[PDB]
């Protein structure tokens, strides 16, 4: 699947501090491609759309093409760990 106005990333599990906080961990490359500041509202899309705020991914995840969202958000958007999802800045 493709995206013209967002990016595609692989879903990974939340950082342990994240569940229930509507956080979307994105690396520097992803944030730059999306023109997303920390705190910007983004959407994760697969079967459905879920919304959350951008959080700085940790150094080990830089340039690994992943987005970290917790199990509730994965259920909301309809993705499993390792699935491709669309990440979109809410304009």
């Amino acid at each position: 699947m493709e995206s013209n106005n967002g990016i595609i990333l692989r879903v990974a599990e939340a950082n342990s501090t994240d569940p229930g906080m509507s956080r979307v961990r994105l690396d520097e490359s992803s944030r730059r491609l999306l023109d997303a500041e920390i705190g910007d509202v983004v959407e994760i899309e697969k079967v459905r759309k879920t919304v959350g705020r951008v959080y700085r991914a940790r150094p080990e995840d830089e340039n690994k093409g992943i987005v970290r969202i917790d199990s509730v958000m994965r259920n909301n958007c309809g993705a499993s760990i390792g699935d491709k999802v669309k990440v979109r800045k809410v304009r």
